[PDB]
């Protein structure tokens, strides 16, 4: 099969290019701008995938920018970048067999919901990866199943896909069309053009609840039908939330306990109650999300997976990490913990 | 079987009540506000729609009191309204079987593409539709292939659904979050507030490339995957375009041939319709009875066209002083000649 060499940057460390050899290429993604493909390393045999984008010579790549300061076991890594051609970037990447997307719609078409561990053990590790990130001003701003990359048989959630991702700084605009259809915050419906990092994690809530529902929470083929649909769960915005963040329908909020289905955990519906919140700044931060009692059972000493096997890493919080409330560590790392 | 009677007010004219004896109600149609039923008529057994709404006692609605000043054969009739219940308000209005997205779902997905004829005629009655309620000022807001209505047989089409359309006053701004997905004009996905009715134009040409392609023109799940699919295919927007639309990190490519873009031996005219529809410059674009004079449709003006079945067409000289109001003018090409003859 045709061998490919090229010459690469190491994602991390000093820009020192090696020669690297790949093989059996095939196409397994792609993007409105991008085409991601699996290869082989010769020498190590692992799997990669290489994501290729048209880059401007003349200017710097972003989301290459941006991977190349990230180091977290919930964010798929970069190993190399090399270039090829009309010049193109490719980002070669550790490889992941699935997405929250895929796995979600098992159950969707099968009538059954993803047991509640799994819900438990993917939400918490992208609140992770959603904390790690915002530590450094970065906001992902395109949070959806489809970009959460999963290892099926370790848990292991990695979150994907920065090339929407921007250091967001206060007093500078950012555009407001980024971020999918269905997990739009509402200010980004509005058209709010200085919106914060919390935008990920209303997100996150669209993801969290589609998981516990089986569809998405706030559909939509338009802007308003969105507004509409998050208006018959959280009720009209007042006219305070509106300005945090209009010709729309008075009506109440929906009983969050009667939007999910009965048996639905208690814990879990709170928590999405303190995601999906009008008020940007009265949604929980990723860390605090990460303490919920929700994910009380992932501190537990002895859970375990389905298939047996242990827990993938979910206690090796960094200062960085932890910075934006240190002392939540008390709760995040237990006991057994190390 | 169940008879509902209710007594409903004229959609137009003066306010006499009319009573009225509806059976066989059940849902054709949904909205994330909304639910349309099909019923028949007791008297005539005609069928008509119903479009149920959830009513504000505390506003006058918007869809309703646009839709009893429009009088259009290319606009779907509002018959009567009335209340019921939270109160509710019902639309009545002429039942139509089809919409040009089943009718394309079904050639889409049959590996086929309607004929041309009828990419003419639908395209041409929408922007006849367009031209009658953008000379009052009003801007549906959401042209795409579900709120056009068809009737097979006859090949007639009828514009519906305004629940999203609102009269636009120069400055004055306008929620940029109207509109649908794949239809929304690019000074939309930038978030613009003073745009204007040419947003319906945009959203017509997306309709048309679509007919012709068998799929979306501009397909994606968020504002930027449009901007680019629009950008493959109209080339980055200039600095003054950017100007135009309003409210920028996107690669420099340049413009994909328009005739590459679509199948082998699409008619030209209708590419060049395109081309002068789906533009960056919101003033740029024709306006929609400047289209209906477009070339492309030329064959609908010749007098010996008819519809595949053998049928006449649909009326489509009948142009009121109100539609032409834009610029009269026009009429010279948009009144054939034989249309004009006495007899
Ligand atoms: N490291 C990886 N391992 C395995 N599959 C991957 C990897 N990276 C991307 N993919 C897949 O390819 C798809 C598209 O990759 P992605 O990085 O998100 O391209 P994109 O053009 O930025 N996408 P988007 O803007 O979300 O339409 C993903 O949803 C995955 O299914
Ligand atoms: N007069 C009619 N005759 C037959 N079917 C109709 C009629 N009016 C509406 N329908 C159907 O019902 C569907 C929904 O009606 P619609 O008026 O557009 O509700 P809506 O809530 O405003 N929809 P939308 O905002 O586009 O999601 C239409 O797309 C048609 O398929
Ligand atoms: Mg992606
Ligand atoms: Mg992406
Ligand atoms: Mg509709
Ligand atoms: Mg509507």
């Amino acid at each position: 099969s045709k061998v490919t060499t090229v010459v690469a940057t190491p994602g991390q460390g000093p820009d020192r290019p090696q020669e690297v050899s790949y093989t059996d290429t095939k196409v397994i993604g792609n993007g409105s701008f991008g085409v991601v493909y699996q290869a082989k390393l010769c020498d190590s045999g692992e799997l990669v995938a290489i994501k290729k984008v048209l880059q401007d010579k003349r200017f710097k790549n972003r989301e290459l920018q941006i991977m190349r300061k990230l180091d977290h076991c919930n964010i798929v890594r970069l190993r190399y970048f090399f270039y090829s051609s009309e010049v193109y970037l490719n980002l070669v990447l550790d490889y992941v067999p699935e997405t929250v997307y895929r796995v979600a719609r098992h159950y969707s078409r099968a009538k059954q919901t993803l047991p509640v561990i799994y819900v438990k053990l993917y939400m918490y590790q992208l609140f992770r990866s959603l904390a790690y990130i915002h530590s450094f001003g970065i906001c992902h701003r395109d949070i959806k199943p489809q970009n959460l990359l999963l290892d099926p048989d370790t848990a292991v959630l990695k979150l994907c896909d920065f090339g929407s991702a921007k250091q967001l700084v206060r007093g500078e605009p950012n555009v407001s069309y980024i971020c999918s259809r269905y997990y739009r915050a509402p200010e980004l419906i509005f058209g709010a053009t200085d919106y914060t990092s919390s935008i990920d994690v209303w997100s996150a809530g669209c993801v969290l609840a589609e998981l516990l529902l089986g569809q998405p929470i706030f559909p939509g083929d338009s802007g308003v039908d969105q507004l509409v649909e998050i208006i018959k769960v959280l009720g009209t915005p007042t006219r305070e939330q509106i300005r945090e963040m209009f010709k729309f329908p008075q009506i109440k909020a929906h009983p969050w306990t009667k939007v999910f289905r009965p048996r639905t955990p208690p814990e879990a519906i709170a928590l999405c109650s303190r995601l999906l919140e009008y008020t940007p700044t009265a949604r929980l931060t990723p860390l605090e999300a990460c303490a919920h009692s929700f994910f009380d059972e992932l501190r537990d000493p002895n859970v375990k997976l389905p298939n047996g096997r242990d827990t993938p890493a979910l206690f090796n919080f960094t200062t960085q990490e932890l910075s934006s409330n240190p002392p939540l560590a008390t709760i995040l790392i237990p006991p057994h913990a190390r």
